[PDB]
DNA sequence: CTGTGCTCA
């Protein structure tokens, strides 16, 4: 498992814009985005504004800020509602999620620029 | 594969 998150988090580095997570809310909460994604990006709310599924809450987010071009995992993580069963995950674990959650949200980002 | 998630074949 963690070595699944080594040659992701790779990946995602050499691929991210660089920025601190401080520049992902703060160049996107001064667009006119839709007020959802804009909502869920400002922190302001998470999948409880929309009563959306959790997963589906932190898939729909995470895919959108890459449209920005930011990748960097630990922007992904430090962003990540705390409301998400990321938070205890009694039959799972946080690191299990994160490796599969950014492992397939990244190939269907990556594959949709490829050149 | 794992709890499943898109937008787009
Ligand atoms: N529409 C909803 N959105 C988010 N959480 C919900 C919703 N309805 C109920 N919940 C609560 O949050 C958890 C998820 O319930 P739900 O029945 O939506 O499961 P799920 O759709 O398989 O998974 P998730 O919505 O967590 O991705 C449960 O603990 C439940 O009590
Ligand atoms: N019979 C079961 N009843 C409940 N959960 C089950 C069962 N079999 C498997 N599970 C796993 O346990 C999970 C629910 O407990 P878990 O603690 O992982 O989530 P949560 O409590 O909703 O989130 P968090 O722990 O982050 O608050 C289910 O999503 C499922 O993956
Ligand atoms: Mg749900
Ligand atoms: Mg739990």
């Amino acid at each position: 498992t963690v070595v699944e998150f080594e040659e992701l988090r790779k990946e995602l580095v050499k691929r991210d814009s660089g920025k601190p997570v401080e520049k992902i809310k703060e160049e996107i909460c001064t667009k006119s985005p839709p007020k959802l994604i804009k909502e869920i990006i400002c922190e302001n709310k998470t999948y409880a504004d929309v009563n959306i599924d959790r997963s589906r809450g932190d898939w729909h987010v995470i895919l959108y800020l890459m449209k920005h071009g930011v990748t960097d995992p630990d922007k992904i993580l430090e962003l990540l509602p705390r409301d998400s069963k990321a938070k205890e995950n009694e039959k799972w674990n946080t690191q299990k999620y994160f490796v599969i959650t950014l492992s397939k949200a990244w190939s269907v980002v990556k594959k949709y620029l490829e050149a």
